């Protein structure tokens, strides 16, 4: 129930409240982790965003303390389109990018997809979802099966959450 | 349709693809607009579409830009924008409303459009039906499709635009 979702978050209070709703949004659609980070206008401090979710902890720590936000091939996509970008071993090319997949792979981050967010006052931000799978063909079924409610989705949390943030 | 529009070379031939989409998808008539970053050059407006040409020229001669109540809606939100009687408030929003009403642009919504190069937008849609519900339970029906769509077209719209 995408509409009521949204309604829930606008009648939320806190951040604590707000990502549990996101979180159980996705874990419903069948997505297991997700992300959700903003920045506000012109800024480019990443490793001081706006985030919520439930990536493992260590993992944020350590995507903050390697700079990741500089490698990752998610987040220069973010910058550039408005489009989903699929997360296969194609999008990261560069040797620090490698690195970066092997970590982010035991992290439990392996099939998935972002969704850049562009608000309307200038905020800059992604949802990512990642996606268990016993394959690639499998996961990307799941996604395509979706896409259509998640493409709502990230818009609905995007308005609400820019508010929240900021 | 999206490798379409890429694979397009020029507005006119956007614009058809554009509008074939929207038509198949059971739309009238349709607009997308895009400004750059920072601009509120309403007047100088990339502008694609089959709005009614005389309506588009008495938009920019009567400055509606300054009182439509979806371009208000674009700067604050990435929501859609159904076109309710509600949203025109004011005065002038009232003879905005009959204005376009007369265009044929009484049933619809906007898809705001904010581009990741800091690009400002809309995608607006007309809906042909015999009364508003009957249009709303059309737009109900195909809109995670044209949610979908709105970001396509501004992608690949920004490339063409600028
Ligand atoms: C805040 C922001 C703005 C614009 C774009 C991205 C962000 C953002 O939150 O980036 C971040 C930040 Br900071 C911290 C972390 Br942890 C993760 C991201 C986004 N990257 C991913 O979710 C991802 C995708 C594929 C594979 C591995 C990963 Cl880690
Ligand atoms: C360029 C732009 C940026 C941000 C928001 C909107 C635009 C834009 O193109 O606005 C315009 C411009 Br210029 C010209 C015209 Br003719 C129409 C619009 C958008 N408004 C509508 O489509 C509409 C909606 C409901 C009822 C009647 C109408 Cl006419």
């Amino acid at each position: 129930a995408l509409v009521d979702g949204f309604l829930e978050l606008e009648r939320s209070s806190g951040k604590l409240e707000w990502s549990a709703i996101l979180q159980k949004m996705a874990s419903d659609l069948g997505f297991s982790k997700i992300l959700f980070g903003l920045l506000p206008k012109d800024s480019q401090d990443y490793e001081n965003a706006f985030i919520v979710g439930n990536y493992p902890a260590a993992w944020r720590e350590h995507y903050d303390r390697a700079g990741y936000a500089r490698v990752d091939p998610t987040v220069s996509h973010c910058t550039q389109s408005v489009l989903p970008i699929f997360w296969e071993p194609s999008i990261y090319q560069t040797r620090k990018q490698h690195e970066f997949f092997e970590e982010a792979s035991a992290a439990g981050l392996v099939y998935g997809l972002t969704m850049p967010l562009h608000g309307a006052r200038g905020e800059l931000g992604a949802l990512s979802l990642s996606v268990e799978a016993e394959n690639r063909a499998e996961a990307n079924r799941f996604m395509e099966s979706v896409l259509p409610t998640l493409w709502m989705l990230k818009d609905y949390a995007l308005q609400s959450g820019a508010g929240l943030a900021f």
